[PDB]
């Protein structure tokens, strides 16, 4: 569901506690994979360490269908909702 995806995208922004780095990268990469699809941008330069990490995470999902990405995204948000509370 696209409606379910939009909801999760909003709720994830209001978690009582901010997710761990690993969890944020999972969220970022699946969000991109579900909306844009296969990565279509240039990898950031040497000094942009945070940007390179996010780019690599999304790159790793290449080939994943938007449907599967959406499902994994929503499932993770529900997981984070129960873990950190909202």
């Amino acid at each position: 569901s696209q409606a379910e995806f939009d909801k999760a995208a909003e709720e994830v922004k209001h978690l009582k506690t901010k997710p761990a780095d690993e969890e944020m990268l999972f969220i970022y990469s699946h969000y991109k994979q579900a909306t844009v699809g296969d990565i279509n941008t240039e990898r950031p330069g040497m000094l942009d360490f945070k940007g390179k990490a996010k780019w690599d995470a999304w790159n790793e999902l290449k080939g994943t269908s938007k449907e599967d990405a959406m499902k994994a995204y929503i499932d993770k948000v529900e997981e984070l909702k129960k873990k950190y509370g909202i």
